[PDB]
């Protein structure tokens, strides 16, 4: 009855999303939260992150939901000392090193570390690899969105006189249809997406701002940008969500015959879906260590059935 | 090391596609073809299927491209004795059994057999699994076509007195939409697809071919079926292409938020894509064997990176 004993390290949006979804898992028990703050908006027990050493045996897997930017790279390796570990670290350029270092740690403690799960990296990585592997010579693209970009939203905000603001990254529909036909080979980043800004600001300032936006080097110049100055009420009512999604499109030619494989995600709420993967890869981590494996692995190294709470035979009988 | 030695068994549409596509691979050498027929139009060496026996020592893996309806079930298991094998076996209700017997033959000879690969079963099965696992509470549907079903076409053709035949599968566009809006629940493939038959045969035989068709165990029973007896000309001109494809749709709700996972295939030539998938799993099979495994496995049981001609470090560096 496994009830694989889990805990959460870090209590932000993600951390909250994991907490809430564990109730819908048949086989997991939440043993509590490890936090750097004493007092959280919650009934699950809270512990001091420094005291993780002491709880070592109440826990099977630790979901690491702290920051990618600086926390993960430094804190994560020590945690693999105490249990299996799953993270959603999204810095592509650092993955190889993160894994290498996560690898020396987990191996020495005999734990299993799953790194860089989520939707991208995660689901979209898997799909990229599958479709590219299949379609020998192939053309591949990843579009993001439609969804929230915190980095672009932050740039907007630093603008003088902007009160509240958000920017969405949308895929250029033209650009999708073209990739679908194997014709998007010579297209730049400025052509593949479009940006849609929603700004709350005094009417006196609209012209300067809109100008400040469309000329913003590196963040905004070069794109199709659409700008809306909205009431604070419509802002709060409609632009307080965290949606996102994307497309992985791969094409290949087999001698005069085209094939297109498209993977699409539509998420009403980013950290909820990200929690969903992370949780599924947590179950896989536990099963992997149960089979005597150890070290760090990416989502590319785990057989699919491992994420499932159903028994293999049942999966083979119904879904194959 | 290094170049995998490979052979085809069954030289029909699939077998020809696999022939064509092996050229596109960097790490495979096609050693020959094993056929029940003496004269094949190809420059590849051909062999008597009764002679596999003698080539066991110089092939690392055998692609089984005989008919699922009748050939696979008794023939396959005997191939497992001589090398790794890879099939695209399609009778869902008979897969677990197939796997058992293939496992036994494989495990005995120390080989690896990969069963039921292709797109459905194959890629569609994998997608079904990742999505239902990730999203705890979900609704999931699959839709095939409009396109030409290879298994269904080969089935019709094994009915005595059928000179020529082809079958098209037609999905219900309405169902497809309700699905996208999480509203088609409690609907099945059998109620969402129509089966269309184009047949060439003497009018005298019409009565009994129609009976055999509509009473064809789970290849045809339970579906709405249409039988069209047409002139050879009309058939030879109007029914020549082999397109197909479909959609796997899954919808789920986290605490009051929705997510949709969509997987799509648009294939210009059915055998060509199927062949490309069968090939990548062939690479996986050979690797698992060197890696020390043996026995029969489903597509749910192989880590994605095993299908790729690239090194894992590169895959991780570039695609994750
Ligand atoms: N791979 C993927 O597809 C995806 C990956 N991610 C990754 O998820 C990571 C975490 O995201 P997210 O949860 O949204 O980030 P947050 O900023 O919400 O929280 C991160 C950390 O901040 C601390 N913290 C949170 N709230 C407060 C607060 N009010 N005051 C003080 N400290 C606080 C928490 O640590 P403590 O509890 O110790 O205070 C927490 O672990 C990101 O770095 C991201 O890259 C996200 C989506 C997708
Ligand atoms: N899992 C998946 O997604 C997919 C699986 N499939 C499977 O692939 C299978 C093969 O389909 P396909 O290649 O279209 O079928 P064919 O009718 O072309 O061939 C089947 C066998 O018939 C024999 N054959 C071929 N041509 C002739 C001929 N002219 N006269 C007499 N015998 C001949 C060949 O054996 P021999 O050389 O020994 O005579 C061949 O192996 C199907 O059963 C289908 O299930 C197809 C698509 C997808």
């Amino acid at each position: 009855m496994t009830n694989i004993r889990v805990a959460i390290v870090g209590y932000g949006n993600l951390g909250r999303s994991v907490e809430k979804l564990i109730a819908k898992q048949p086989d997991m028990d939440l043993v509590g939260i490890f936090s750097r703050r004493a007092t959280l908006d919650t009934k699950t027990p809270v512990f001091d992150v420094a005291d993780v050493d002491k709880h070592a045996d109440d826990v099977d897997v630790l979901f690491l939901c702290m920051g990618s930017a600086t926390d993960i790279p430094e804190q994560a390796p020590k945690f693999a000392q105490f249990a299996c570990t799953v993270d959603t670290y999204d810095n592509h350029r650092d993955i190889p090193r993160h894994r290498q270092v996560m690898n020396e740690a987990a191996t020495a403690a005999g734990n299993v570390a799953l790194v860089s799960t989520g939707w991208d990296p995660g689901m979209f990585s898997i799909n990229r690899v599958y479709a590219a592997a299949v379609l020998a010579e192939h053309q591949q693209h990843t579009f993001w969105g439609p969804g929230l970009s915190q980095g672009h939203s932050d740039a907007l905000r630093r603008i003088p006189g902007v009160q509240k603001a958000v920017q969405y990254t949308l895929p250029s529909e033209d650009a999708l249809e073209k990739a679908r036909r194997g014709e998007a080979g010579d297209l730049t980043g400025k052509q593949t997406h479009k940006r849609q800004c929603f700004v709350v600001a005094d009417a006196a300032d609209h012209e300067r701002i809109e100008n400040d936006i469309r000329t913003m080097p590196d963040y905004f110049v070069g794109y199709e940008v659409e700008v809306n100055f909205i009431d604070e009420a419509t802002f709060d009512s409609e632009h307080t969500g965290m949606p996102h999604g994307g497309h992985v499109i791969t094409t290949g030619d087999t001698g005069g015959f085209n094939h297109t494989v498209e993977y699409i995600l539509k998420l009403d709420r980013n950290p909820d879906f990200t929690a969903s993967s992370q949780i599924a890869f947590g179950r896989a981590a536990h099963r992997m260590k149960q089979q005597g494996q150890s070290g760090a692995f990416t989502v590319l190294e785990v057989a699919p059935y491992l994420l499932s709470p159903e028994n293999l035979d049942d999966l083979i009988a119904r879904d194959v």
